[PDB]
């Protein structure tokens, strides 16, 4: 249970590298096959749907600035404050809520782009 908190912290920084590397194949492997990707209010359920959003994600570099890990039941809730940089230098304070289960696989992944 304590290792799960540490595993979650490492998987967040791993996700940051995969996102900036556009390793969409690797990103999916941490996802449960029936996970939900809530992209600013629009949920995308299923590996095939989460995928299509990954390769359609805009060209952007991400830097983690704050990580909060909460435990609710048997699920690891990770709230990540991210700064997303576009090629034009446009910077947006985005927020992500990632949920892990016992298998350390992502069950829910919500990206908030409003602020
Ligand atoms: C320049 O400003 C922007 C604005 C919007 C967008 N934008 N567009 C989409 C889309 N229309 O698909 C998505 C994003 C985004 O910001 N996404 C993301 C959010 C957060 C993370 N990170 C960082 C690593 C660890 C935690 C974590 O969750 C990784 C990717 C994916 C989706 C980009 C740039």
């Amino acid at each position: 249970s304590s290792a799960r908190i540490a595993k979650a912290k490492k998987l967040i920084y791993k996700l940051e590298k995969l996102w900036n590397a556009r390793d969409n194949d690797g990103i999916l492997k941490l996802f449960k096959d029936d996970a939900v990707f809530n992209l600013n209010g629009v949920p995308y359920k299923g590996k095939e749907a989460i995928k299509k959003v990954l390769e359609s994600a805009p060209k952007a570099k991400y830097k983690i600035t704050k990580i909060d890990i909460k435990i609710v039941g048997n699920e690891i809730i990770v709230n990540v404050d991210v700064l997303a940089t576009g090629p034009s230098g446009f910077t947006l304070k985005v927020k992500s809520t990632i949920t892990f289960d016992e298998d350390m696989k992502i069950t829910s992944y919500e990206v908030n782009l409003e602020g």
